[PDB]
């Protein structure tokens, strides 16, 4: 059991500050320890300082290539998550990834599928950030990374980007929890024939049954392993009010953390992704407390935690 | 795909004013471009004057008939009501009417009835709506719709009624989200034999169940038209907090919107009434936006919207 | 039907005072003209004097055995509680208990066990309430009930408590809800292989499923007595607020109350408690009115009320 928490303080891949200060509010709330106490032998890993990044960010507007925004500055730092997760998973240590917002999703999925090429993802978000460089309207790459990773669009994706290696394939990424795609990527999708398990499918076949589905559709070859990329703006606001995309009608606190206890329970997850916790946007301390807490618990869940004996 | 929105601005079923309200407000948060971007030609018919009516409301208590009140102003509008959604589907039209209180359904149904005489209706409400004349305490007539249409305690209906044609059996009609039956509606019921879904089958069987059950209910020979009559208190006061009779442990915002999409998927649906939202009996702005905005969210996915592709 | 609503207001199974306001501001919502409503013959039973023992507490500190506060005092109270539902049940009448912290239940169970020998036991909790003498940090006797009365750690308990009959064995018990159960306590239940069924299962199964389970495991012997003692702390704080130890991630309003109409629609319900009222740890007025509420909703619908007819 060992464990790399890979801080990955980022928030170029969309407009509000707060994002970036994720890693560290996780940590205060005492992930490690909570790690540590689950018998994982955990090592953090700093990627780049997060207040030299967000400088650098609020300054430079000129870092754009069309809509998108500072494909430059992300592509400088996926790139070094990339290397950073990599690394952790050839060193045969399970990589544990605190965002940052869901850009830096580009540095950890090409990471560790670089190492388990046949390795599964599980997309668990309202969102399916699958918009691609020509088809995004708001231009923030933090709803951009899968068209990146799958090499859609190639023609339109910028040299910065020209790092990136091709390794996930459309039949090997399922969504959970979605409810606000794009027009362009309701068409994505379905033209991909991307596994895709909205609120509809958890409301008429219960989290249960979806995250069954989920796994199974990333893990035909009998059982690979399986990594997950967690957006905690799938959980509805009420519970996550600190996000920076927040969508009516998600995941309840109870769905949210199960899910994480059945893939737990399957015993392939190979990695962890936790981001989009934004301290910052809270109304009252009882928003942000809510919403890191929350992280912590995902992370406590997913790396074995359980309400009974086990 | 032609659609008539009918604008119901009626409030003399009940007592609180504001929800004359819900048509005009429903409309600013653009219910007739959202149904126009589903495709449907969409026509807007105004039956009588919110303010004209509500003026004769608010100063004619003499408008009485033992418990019952304002039944002759309740008889002439839903009269009017009921001549225009008999109109609109004669036309080939789908008639969407916008209330208003509840007692508007007793032009809407018979409208709807009148041309497709083997619809069934699914009745959305936490309340039974079958409160007979002689029967109702309140003497609010928005309650009392189902009793008049269904012609229960014909020697007590007032002449001001004579106008409503009997169309509706009780095999036909099937209740979903009850919480708040009054014990004369629950003898009612059980003589009757009326298919009633309370929240305790939602919370035995899950939402899915009971729309399947429902719809089966009144469409037994075979596939017949569907008519949807949608109180929006059925949905917890948590999610619809603007609204003159909520009751805690209704719907979830997620179940009120699966319950459309079911309906919408069935491909049956021949006209759907949206009623009870009062702007006026909410606390901060954030409780009007909410239940308006439910109002047209209930309108986009009974007519179509969906979360992924289709 | 003749039942007996006994009074025990004791909060000295924990720290904060208030819950000993239970039995009077649940009676203040109509509990007693309820239970007559749902055709009980109702007759109060007080078992001591809430200022008198609130006073004897509040002044006390000397009363500890290692970390168990209250040892002395807890063990008068209880056994007067334990006297008196002994007598409600030989003389045929239903014992309704109303609280009061959870330690309390030290006298209802040994006292309709000692009539009903067989009867099953369902502990409605957000906690296991299963710490031993011994192995309790807090020393809050409201969370060491079930270990006296399977007398666990017997050389470690009081004399004082030496008057507990040895009547509930561990495949007698079943848990609902549970989801903050301490380390000594997992083991506790994982080796007594006690039936404990946690939100995890709730989540997964659903509560339907989780309570036929419940009773099943209880009932074996075909079908025996039932007994229920309800804290109030399994539902959702975000529904009931207004108590002594609140865990986020618990059964909804409906589902607290299905759970309800489950156990009764069963038809051997023989016992009740509702636990862990305490009106005074309430925000607004709001927190109050509904947990007490709750209360009595709990009550009502254990003790036969349904949504339709019956
Ligand atoms: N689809 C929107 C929102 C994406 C939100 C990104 B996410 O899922 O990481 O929060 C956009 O392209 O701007
Ligand atoms: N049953 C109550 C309330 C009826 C509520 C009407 B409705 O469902 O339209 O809100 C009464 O008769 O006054
Ligand atoms: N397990 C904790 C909390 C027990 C809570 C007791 B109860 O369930 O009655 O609220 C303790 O021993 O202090
Ligand atoms: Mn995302
Ligand atoms: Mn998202
Ligand atoms: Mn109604
Ligand atoms: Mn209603
Ligand atoms: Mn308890
Ligand atoms: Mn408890």
């Amino acid at each position: 059991k060992k464990m790399s928490i890979v801080l990955a303080p980022f928030s170029g891949g969309q407009p509000h500050s707060g994002v970036e200060l994720g890693p560290d509010y996780l940590l205060k709330q005492g992930l490690q320890q909570d790690m540590e106490k689950l018998g994982w032998d955990t090592r953090l890993e700093r990627v780049f300082d997060g207040k030299v990044v967000e400088a650098r960010k609020a300054s430079d507007n000129g870092d754009r290539i069309g809509r998108v925004k500072r494909p430059r500055l992300t592509a400088e730092c996926t790139e070094k998550i990339y290397k950073c997760v990599r690394r952790v998973a050839e060193q045969g240590r399970f990589p544990l990834t605190i965002g940052g917002d869901h850009s830096i999703a580009l540095g950890t999925v090409a990471g560790v599928l670089s190492v388990h090429p046949d390795a599964g993802v599980i997309w668990v978000d309202a969102h399916a950030d699958i918009n691609t460089m020509s088809g995004t309207v708001s231009g923030n790459l933090h709803g951009c990374p899968l068209s990146i990773l799958l090499g859609l669009d190639r023609e339109n994706i910028p040299e910065c980007f020209s790092w990136v290696p091709q390794v996930l394939k459309p039949n090997k990424i399922a969504y959970i929890g979605l409810r606000a795609v794009d027009d362009e990527e309701k068409k994505i999708l379905h033209d991909l024939n991307i596994a895709a398990f909205s609120m509809h499918h958890v409301d008429r076949y219960g989290i249960d049954k979806v995250v069954s589905m989920a796994i199974e559709a990333v893990s035909p070859k009998g059982t690979e392993p399986v990594m997950v990329s967690y957006d905690v703006d799938t959980i509805d606001p009420l519970y996550v009010p600190a996000t920076g995309t927040p969508v009516r009608g998600g995941l309840s606190f109870r769905e949210a953390l199960f899910l994480c206890e059945r893939i737990a329970e399957c015993g392939r997850l190979v990695a962890l992704d936790v981001v989009e916790c934004n301290p910052l946007l809270a109304a009252t301390e009882s928003h942000v407390n809510d919403t890191i807490s929350v992280g912590c618990a995902i992370a406590r869940c997913m790396m074995g935690e359980t309400l009974l004996y086990t």
